[PDB]
């Protein structure tokens, strides 16, 4: 019967009267936007400076009282991707977006239908690396939120409107995972506004939430941390009839934990504030510092009996100092490890 | 005769009734397309962002009712590569896919050629980083699988269907190798499918199988580690006069251990679970460490003894430790090396 | 009545006179612009090459004698993005800019507004790296300006004249903030002009204030350097009998802190006057080296007081030595510390 | 007289029967192309991913029976660079290529020359990354191998054959030196030929010759492992009366030698085979360890004399040991040297 | 009168007669241009890979029959700069350039003039990254040339001829400043010639001067490296009675001694050559070493005077070396290090 390339002219082209340079339904009531997002691979978050990449497919259905053939025997039709610029599709921006080309493969890797009332299909997976205000609070736990800002340029709030979808909001690959972070299936979502000099623009967000994976923060760091702290824990029952062993283990032990929490900093961004980690190297540098201070000490009253030969009461001072020197780091540490673990066990079942 | 470029215009323009915006054999059973891979150049596989670099060339043939001149006396017609919108190539794209932008040297690298009967050649040279979600299980064996994932975008199952070959599959260049990795020749391929929000989508992959070479990590890390508990076990035999240089061997030998330790995952990507570096640096510092306490009970038994001064008892009692020590390091330790690489190469073994 | 589109083409195009290749009101007084800048996300600022990172929005406005419809009932017209050509706007460059590319997300980024009297309103997000002269006298407190020059190219003082506006200078955006600084909203702007071989420019221009968050720094270097500082004054009470380990602490103490002072300045660019960092490690440096020589002199009393074995004289200026040194170094130390700290504070408040 | 534009009209364009599509003499045997290499600038050569970046000029010349005027009085015309696409330049490629963009200041960086037979003259500056596969057999010495393949991608052997020149084959940029390699001027030359699935293809290519200039590699690790190997040499003449001060030089020069064998690699790609460096590391590593191991022989000897106070036997047998240690390890390193240096200069010799 | 857009396109058009693609003059002497630089930003100076990044002006005036209206009554015209294709610009290209992009911010940013006569004015803001060939046969001091070779591509001598201009050679911008070098105000230019196998071109190239603001290197390594060598030069003051100490501060003396040296080449390209700070950082660690070695001597005396117990004679020897040892480093030192800087003083005043 008739040819569809004839049909497809006759449609779009000179045939029709719009230019497509016009908004839709033009003075009349703003035409909202339907947006599905899709994350084809979420992944290569960067935290020194606070950005992720992340490749969306933005499917977005509009509807329009021009092309409206109501001929065609079938729902819909598949149009071909050299024809984009006379559907004339919506304005669409991020406002945390950095780079973000787009994507050529053989052809453009753009999507399009039409059917027979005007509700259009049209999706584009682009790569997009968005920054996010994360707060390090807590550098190990470190709840994060991650937020896209679906935003228009050119069109006011009484112009164009977008929104969200009623059957499924954000949809996610299948089988993904991300080593450093387990993606939260909660995908909390709602919409702000912009004001600016201009006009009333619309700004649709959704937010996600990224939890650490701990395991690999303990191994790199903790576990080192504490071994460190055993062996000057060591060094008061490793040398006794000697006292220069124990001085250049606690000299080299400070030296290692400094070497340490300054290695520790590297892969982080520069920030003001106090994590956990720089609680716990810090309070363990103060332990390994403490029982080398407790250390002079016992060398001093050693030096204290030297010069004097109460030789009696001297050696009975230091075995004193040694015996309750010992006794006193494990339970001083353990209570402080514990309560630690327990204050932060408690404010992340507090934040969850 | 007749001219060449008056049948080049003939067969495509004006004179062609197809816009070449139609799909061939339009309202008709989807056009399958064959499609050859040939690596031009494997490697540059980056371990950290778990992705790798690849530049195939992608060779593609579907047949088409038109373009069927029937009237020249060959077989087959070299065509320009400025002709390239007139054929319509079908859409591809991959969905793992990073960057992957196109060449440019003196002209489009694209091929192009078209049969009597309508089979055509299309093969283009792109480089494709393409993200692999490799499982660092055991990080030095380390049995990897690399896929790469030709999809459709546009057309649904009932509308086109790729498909592979049979005369070769996914052919190499020859004369590749790659330091990182040997190449499997086995190359397993099938093909999955998609089922999206908007319809039943194509998708055709292909796996590939990369195992370690080792040598550069033994030489890199088990060469020095292994040296370093050797080290600890001639410290006993070193000194036995004199304590001090015992206990600084066995401070700094655990503190080199650690920085070995934390240099040694300055490579890897932040992960959760343990590898079996991580076992083997973690059992040789605890060897470490184990002998070093050892020691700080020598000692106590030696301090037992000065204060004491049952002293044949504490000498013989030290001199057993000492005699014991030494005997028992390098069957514990022979044992466990010889066990540990026994259930990898066994495990190694039941993989392959 | 009238369709958009026709008034569209009759406003642009063929039946208007102006080919846009034509300043507005030629042969006549230069027509100003005014020009509206929004910050969309400050960060991402470079220490090692003087540069920042900043998406602006640069909204310009200019009248203009042409364009002028006059007929439609309302009061300004929300133009299509794919008309610029035709509005002929003004050249503008910046004058200290790296790279600065477009953005392009499935429409080209670009508001386009017309009123009737022809004052339009014409905005573009360009992510723009801007290097910026900043003068590191004091790294700590570290004042910067940063500036931004918006400067024409090919139009002179009599032909094209920018200005800046009166009701808002620069705005920014809400609920933004930076790690490494916070921006002052003092906003101090002027212009200045240029004068080159070939005519007179302008050159509008806009300062920002940037002063460092402190407390990162602080806990980085500033409280491991003064720690090892302490590690030092212990040494001489942690060791009296014996005089090796004095000897070690001061020695490893003095390369751990030419260590830290030569990996304090990895982030720093290379420069040749002296900061406050150089200074206070240097005086550290000073007073860690000094402790180790009055521990040389003291072993040189020792070693006199040996041979000659006036053996009273000896031992008592031995011991005088000991305790007025130990007194000396934290006086000498914290009148120091408070001094620099004084000396820094004031002249920050002399800055500010 | 007439006039060149319309000349250069009439030549090509509607006057002009071919459409440029066609490869000249077409139905007849192929045309070939001779190809002048010249290297702009050769440099920047990785060495962690086995590439060089070059830019060279690539002018190639053909021979057409169309384009031939026979009316102007000169011999040659120098076209414009806007006439590209009318020459039909044939296609050629690099089979080992990453990235290589094309150049762009001004204009196209084209040339363009026709003759009165037509003979053209086309080169273009294009800087080009390629990939060597360079053999690290010896790190040193290191003769490598550095190729570029002339391809061509669309027209196989009966259709389009590249060969090179006779007067002259690739030049240089006079005066240009590297610092890595000394470019050799022996410039070895052949061609290979491709065949794939689709027929057969010209590849022409050409041999370059890297061998490193010594000195810096010599400067950086072979001297300060030597004067390491040295310091071990003087522990046994530095200390005799006392055992801990050679038991700690040992220790740390071990550990100082397994961190400067840890940092010579970092640089290198991770390989699996043994090179020149992992050789001498391994040899003068087993010295110092060896060196250590005698030493705690010599303090076994010395217990067990201690526990026996055959004294004279004793010590006689510790002098012996100590004696012959020393006059030992310079001739044991010397034979060894001088053989390692010997056996890497015969096959420098063999291989040049 | 007559209307700007009308003589516009009765100048540049269909009414022209000329098509732009033909050279000025045409079968007459070569056009020659005058090539002003203005340098809007240096800096960025890579110091590894041998580059630089400036943005230069360019702008280029050349004379034409054509073009020349001499028919309104001011000297020239403003033209816009979207006509650029219509005017001709000659060929320009540079023979050691990277990268180097054009500029886009909200137009092309391109300056454009014609008078009367026919003289145009066309500037170009390029940001290009330049190889330079350093010299680096003193590091410290680092006379430096850098070069910018302004060469033509497709027109020969005899067609056409680049030069320089006479009021004002190569402009700077005002109130710039490079921390790393001070840019000398000579600006010594000339012009080369280049003879391919094609034809004779023309290259005009300027050549700047670089040294090195001395200050930065002088903290970072001269200073350390000086105390280093005073640290060991109080060792032999620090310790008399005790041998052990001494041995410790030379072993890791030389230990730190090595590590900053192997620290200090690390921004360095590899070089085979030696500079000023491989002989210095070569003779401080063979005085550290020398120390050492001298402290052994001093050991084998002490064992040989033990062993012996010329008891006097061997104790007055001792004596002897101590107090010769002392005296003799400082003067050693003091003639070595001054003799240094006047080898290199005189020589740099000798360059200069
Ligand atoms: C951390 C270092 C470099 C110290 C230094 O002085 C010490 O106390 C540490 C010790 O590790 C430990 C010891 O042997 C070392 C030595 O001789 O000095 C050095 C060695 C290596
Ligand atoms: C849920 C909702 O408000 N939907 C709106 C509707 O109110 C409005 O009339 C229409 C105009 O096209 O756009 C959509
Ligand atoms: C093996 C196979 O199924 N091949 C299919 C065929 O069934 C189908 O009829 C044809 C339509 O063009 O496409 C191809
Ligand atoms: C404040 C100010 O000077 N505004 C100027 C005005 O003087 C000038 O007449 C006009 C010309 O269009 O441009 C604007
Ligand atoms: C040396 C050589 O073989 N040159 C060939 C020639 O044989 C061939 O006839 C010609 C066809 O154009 O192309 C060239
Ligand atoms: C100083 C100089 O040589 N200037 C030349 C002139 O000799 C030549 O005649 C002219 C041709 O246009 O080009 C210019």
């Amino acid at each position: 019967p008739m040819p569809p390339s004839e049909f497809l002219d006759k449609l779009m082209g000179k045939v029709s009267g719009y230019d497509a340079r016009i908004r839709p339904n033009f003075k009349g009531p703003p035409v909202n936007v339907t947006c599905n997002i899709f994350i084809n691979s979420f992944g290569s978050i960067a935290e020194t400076t606070m950005d992720y990449r992340v490749n969306i497919f933005l499917r977005q259905q509009w509807n329009d009282p021009r092309l409206a053939y109501s001929e065609y025997p079938d729902d819909s039709l598949d149009l071909d991707p050299s024809m984009l610029d006379s559907i004339w599709k919506p304005d669409l921006f991020f406002a945390n977006e950095k780079g973000a080309n787009f994507h050529e493969v053989t052809t453009d890797n753009k999507l399009l239908r039409i059917s027979k009332n005007g509700n259009v299909l049209y999706s584009i997976r682009i790569t997009l690396v968005l920054a996010c205000p994360m707060d390090l609070k807590n550098f190990p736990m470190d709840v994060q939120t991650c937020i896209m800002q679906l935003e228009s340029f050119g069109y006011t709030m009484n112009d164009l409107i977008f929104e969200w979808d009623e059957k499924g909001a954000v949809q996610v690959a299948d089988g993904l995972t991300l080593p450093q972070f387990i993606l939260k299936e909660e995908k909390d979502l709602r919409y702000c506004t912009k004001h600016y000099n201009t006009g009333k623009f619309t700004c649709i967000e959704a937010r996600f939430h990224l939890e650490r994976q701990m395991g690999y923060y303990l191994i790199q760091m903790y576990i080192p941390s504490l071994l460190i702290v055993i062996l000057s824990w060591v060094s008061f029952w490793i040398n006794m009839d000697a006292a220069p062993a124990r001085v250049g283990l606690g000299i080299t032990t400070v030296l290692t934990m400094t070497t340490q929490s300054s290695g520790s900093r590297a892969s982080l961004p520069k920030v003001s504030y106090v994590k956990a980690i720089d609680i716990w190297m810090a309070v363990c540098l103060l332990f390994v510092f403490s029982a080398l201070l407790e250390y002079a000490a016992v060398n001093f009253i050693a030096r204290q009996h030297k010069e004097l030969l109460m030789r009696k009461l001297f050696i009975s001072r230091a075995k004193r100092i040694d015996t309750v020197s010992r006794v006193a780091f494990p339970l001083v540490f353990l209570i402080f490890n514990i309560f630690y673990w327990i204050t932060y066990k408690i404010i992340r079942s507090e934040d969850i």
